[PDB]
């Protein structure tokens, strides 16, 4: 009954890091493993991050979660072309990769107790595009959930961001997850909220139409946080409704 959050820090190249905690119910087994990766404006201690790491872990699993390099960046002092060329996709998913390597190179805490033939990712807003590439990729990812993403990373037209938009600009073939959803054999799961931005309900409906084999839900009065914004003193039910959803599709494998 007890979950446990075991704290680690994972040193990349020059002065970047990730901080990212393991969170799980210890026993003899191993556990199926879940890695979380936050939205573009989250951190893994931002609104119902915590709330869902223990949520997932209380049901068994060995739950990964963590800041993006951007992340502590930013919170080290650095300057903003710096957390801007860190703020890419692509950095996202050589951020994933680490995290992926030193998970199944059992190197996070308590890595006893991670079935690492069992991983499944599960990305929020603009981390579940890069979720689903990096699950496209990577044939160790069973299954992956989006929640209120998924369509293709956009550089808007031309983002303040000059670095995303030049990661948009040379990775047009590799970001398309309309065609990376069609192709997939692994099951995928969408949950969009109703309350959420018109362009991304209308990328919503386009993924769906590229990829009818995979799996849609729509929560229709649920906004782009589930309700879950920052701090967190109470769950809400379109938080619950996708967090049960998404723990069937993962543990079922299919609805």
């Amino acid at each position: 009954a007890v979950v446990v959050k075991k704290d680690f820090r994972i040193d990349l190249e020059n002065e970047l890091f990730i901080r990212g905690e393991v969170t799980l119910v210890e026993d003899q087994i191993k556990k199926p493993v879940l890695v979380i990766s936050h939205g573009f404006r989250g951190y893994k201690d931002w609104g119902f991050w915590p709330y869902v790491a223990a949520w997932f872990a209380e049901r068994g699993f060995y739950v990964v979660h963590f800041d993006f390099s951007r992340v502590g960046a930013l919170n080290s002092g650095a300057d903003e072309a710096s957390v801007q060329k860190l703020s890419t996709v692509s950095r996202e998913l050589s951020d994933l990769d680490a995290i992926l390597s030193n998970l199944r190179e059992h190197r996070l805490p308590l890595a006893e107790q991670a079935e690492t033939e069992r991983i499944s990712l599960l990305g929020h807003a603009r981390a579940g595009g890069s979720n689903i590439i990096f699950a496209a990729e990577h044939s160790y990812i069973g299954s992956v959930i989006a929640w209120n993403g998924g369509p293709p990373p956009k550089a808007a037209a031309g983002n303040p961001n000059p670095f995303i938009n030049d990661d948009v600009e040379h990775n047009k073939q590799r970001f398309d997850t309309a065609r990376l959803l069609a192709s997939l054999t692994a099951p995928v799961l969408i949950i969009q909220g109703g309350k959420d931005r018109e362009a991304l309900l209308e990328g919503q409906q386009l993924l769906k139409e590229a990829a009818p084999n995979q799996t849609y839900i729509s929560i229709p009065d649920a906004d782009h946080s589930f309700g879950g914004e920052h701090p967190f003193h109470h769950t809400t039910p379109y938080l619950e409704e996708a967090l049960e959803v998404t723990h069937s599709f993962i543990t079922k494998h299919y609805l």
